């Protein structure tokens, strides 16, 4: 018999996007959610990474827009933008200036909080979808250990009058993020520990929010400048981001070893400090928005449930809670939009439990290639803390890796059909595999290399939207 | 180490596409072919079949485009017709006739040695693959059994000199078709038995092309006649389809337990006892080209060696070797091309050896809708031969599954939205379990059905072209 109710637990990205697929396939949906949910774009205590910049990548912009049509038009609408790549970024690698190739990706950039009220809008308002806000997940209720367990049900705790109560379900959705509770539910049903493999490069951010020069959210470029060009040093980072309403969003970040402004005098010298200072004279006259916000979650580590034998039937992990990354290399929505993707191409397949298992097995590897592209290039900073079972990863030459990375790097900046295939991996639309390819390699000998730029490659017409001059 | 070389046993459409795929990725491929490969159409004995109808449904017409473009435009242009389901076709089912809806999926149909040779001339002419044509795979060099072997080579005889030679490799793709050797390569390495689910309801196939009338071929629809509404007693189907060079291609088929016309003047008297003699009237003043050809390859069958632990490295098996299903579902080209846009998609991610076996359980995830499309609607026959642990098979109660099925067709004759649900199952892009979702029983609930067409619902300037009335 086919599954009839249905708990998502959390309605962030993944969870919405995960309640509006299960709807079209379960007769009836319930989304549990701590929060209150705002109905404008709002920041919430539940998301508190909204507060730092946030690209969605082609990969999980597409993935988006074919579950629901219509939301690129209404991002855009609500003043996003649309990020072409390489051709409107500023952008400075460890190798040099990237050339502004014609944009062969996209990433559309917007305030995290009107991107999640924007996909909500346009997901939740089913009929067989039933929002509980202000309601806190507790623990599962089922059976788990040995074999046939399975997960019936949810307590949850209604969060303005204390009281709990019992919420069964034919399927459970954890959809809680980075901070979920997952663990301890499991080992609460007896349910043995899960396999997880973990790249930590203690990255941290900083973030403030700025008044752009008027007119530069639509006619200046991003600039990204990154600072990797030593490995016996910790990485520092810096990215100028426009959204909506005018806006420049500016995040720092940095490695384990490196020091972040914890106070917002020290945020602009950090920025003068990077390999070169551009950021720091784009911000030297910008009208800060807000103080300095922090985030400490820039940690690679992936669950493994579909290799666990004690897996219980009807419960599913997606998300940051299955799996997050390094937010640096932007990611993690577009992982929780495969989440959603892979459990619409293949609920109806699963059911006629093997459906369960054979659900979590199709989403873990549709979370692959964010994992192994962002473990890929934090494994290498010194003092990474590594814990992890990939071969990939743990049985590689040291040297051969960083340099054939550098070599990717070098050709992607300066050769067109390098570039091009770089910004799919990067877009998350190729496997990080594909940087090894034959096709790669005989495109990174055979096309030509532009010569090395001098300086940021910025048109004269952007510098005079922002009052600078000669880089 | 990234294979170096890898060989393709067998041409044909399998392993055609598989070697333009790995000629992507490996240095250098071997196509080791047992036929000499014609230049222009011509059937020969390594893929008899080629003489019954062929369609190429549009799951694998796209797959095959995406991997070689133009393909299409070169069939259109060669003479094949891209006919649209089920607005171009005039079809009798077991509930009554197709109400011919605007086109929601699509089919190139043409000769099987025009679509081989077209695909051929676009996907062997890399530099980098190597054609042994009139060569035979005699067997497997490396090693098997307790912990698991490796495969390091296979020996080929050339079959104009009479020599044979060890030919080594880093990766061997068996491409052989139906009647492959795998499972005594197998055994000859001692790999142990691999697992088989077979539905076998002993279909069998006998072909007449004919002269169509002139413009036929264009302006004139395909007929299929499925004649299937009882239970107890064997099936007895036929099907006209149009291909190149003005020419109407005649494939009448039957179940276990019927008996087909195998001597020519039986040929129409079986078209005339279908449940309606359209097809018949159709043939009688057609001119014939052929005799009749037969073949008894109709039965579905699946290995799984993504379930064999003991499978060894730098082996995959693909297309019918891998499995087979009923010819008339028409789906082998469309799984022959999966299987290669599987290995094009995974090449990369699987190297990086866990690599084969990665290979081959995502090659056997792909095959999995064409046979479970199959092996549902061939089990309930009388007198079908099974041979299986599938368990949406074997734990399914059978007036369940029939009445369902009935449902199903009777919804996607006359309802619009059924139809078109319907139309991505049978061209092979959703999967069969999308006919028992909430949305496809929504549709047959909520849709409106129309009234039943009590005659073929030809337009009377279809009647007009081929000279009939009524
Ligand atoms: C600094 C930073 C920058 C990032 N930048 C990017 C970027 O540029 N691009 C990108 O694609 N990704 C980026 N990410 C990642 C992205 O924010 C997440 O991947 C995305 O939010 C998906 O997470 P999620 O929906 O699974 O969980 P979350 O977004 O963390 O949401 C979890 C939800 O569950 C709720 N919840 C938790 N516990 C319970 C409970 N017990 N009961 C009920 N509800 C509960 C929470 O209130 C919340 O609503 C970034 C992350 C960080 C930290
Ligand atoms: C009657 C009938 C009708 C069909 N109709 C359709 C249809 O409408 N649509 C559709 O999509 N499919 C149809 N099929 C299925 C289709 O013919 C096959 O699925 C398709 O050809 C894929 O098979 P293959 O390439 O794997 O093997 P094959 O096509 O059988 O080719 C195997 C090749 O390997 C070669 N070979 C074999 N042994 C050796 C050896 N030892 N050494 C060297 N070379 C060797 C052979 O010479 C041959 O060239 C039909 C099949 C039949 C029987
Ligand atoms: C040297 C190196 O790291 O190579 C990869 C660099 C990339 C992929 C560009 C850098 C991208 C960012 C800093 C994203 C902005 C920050 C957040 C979304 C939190
Ligand atoms: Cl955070």
């Amino acid at each position: 018999t086919r599954p009839a109710h249905a708990v998502v637990l959390g309605a962030s990205m993944a969870g919405t996007l995960a309640a509006h697929v299960l709807a079209r396939h379960v007769d009836a949906v319930t989304v549990v959610e701590r929060d209150a949910l705002p109905e404008e774009p709002q920041h919430r205590k539940g998301v508190p990474q909204a507060r730092h910049a946030h690209l969605l990548w082609s990969n999980g912009a597409r993935l988006i827009e074919e579950m629901l049509p219509g939301t690129t038009d209404r991002l855009l609408a609500a003043g996003a933008r649309r990020l072409g790549f390489p051709e409107d970024l500023v952008t400075l690698t460890g190798q040099g200036w990237q050339h502004r190739f014609p944009a062969t990706q996209f990433a559309l950039v917007a305030s995290r909080p009107l991107l999640d009220l924007t996909v909500r809008q346009q997901a939740l308002g089913a009929d067989n979808i039933t929002v509980r806000q202000r309601t806190e997940a507790v623990e599962l209720t089922g059976s788990g250990g040995g074999s046939g367990g399975r997960v019936t049900g949810v307590v949850v705790r209604d969060l303005d009058s204390g009281r709990q109560e019992q919420l069964e379900a034919d399927l459970v959705i954890d959809a809680t993020g980075r901070g979920s509770r997952l663990k301890q539910w499991l080992a609460a049903l007896g349910v043995p520990a899960l396999e997880e493999d973990v790249v930590d490069a203690g990255v941290a951010y900083a973030t403030r929010l700025f008044k752009a020069p008027p007119g530069a959210t639509t006619h200046f470029p991003a600039v990204n400048i990154a600072a990797d060009d030593r490995v016996r040093e910790p990485g520092r980072f810096g990215v100028v981001y426009p959204i909506e309403g005018g806006r420049w969003l500016a995040t720092l970040s940095c490695t384990r070893g490196a020091q972040l402004p914890t106070h917002e005098d020290e945020f602009i010298p950090f920025a003068e400090n990077l390999n070169h200072p551009i950021l720091a004279d784009l911000l030297r006259d910008a009208e800060p928005l807000t103080p300095v916000f922090g985030s400490r979650s820039g940690a690679n580590r992936r669950l493994y449930p579909e290799r666990l034998e004690q897996w219980p039937d009807g419960l599913l992990v997606i998300g940051d809670s299955l799996t997050a990354f390094n937010p640096i290399y932007g990611h993690g929505m577009s992982s929780a939009a495969r989440c959603a993707t892979t459990i619409d191409r293949e609920f109806e397949r699963s059911v006629q439990r093997a459906g369960t298992r054979a659900l979590q097995k199709a989403i873990g590897a549709a979370v692959d290639d964010p994992w192994i592209l962002a473990a890929t290039k934090d494994i290498d900073y010194v003092n990474c803390r590594v814990s992890a079972t990939d071969p990939r990863l743990i049985g590689v030459d040291t040297e051969q890796r960083l340099r054939f990375a550098e070599a990717i790097t070098a050709a992607s900046i300066r050769s067109p059909k390098a570039s091009e295939i770089v910004t799919d991996v990067m877009s998350l639309n190729a496997p990080q595999a594909e940087l090894g390819s034959n096709r790669f390699l005989m495109a990174m000998r055979a096309d030509e290399r532009l010569p090395e730029l001098t300086a940021p490659p910025f048109l004269p017409e952007e510098l005079a939207v922002v009052g600078l001059d000669a880089a």
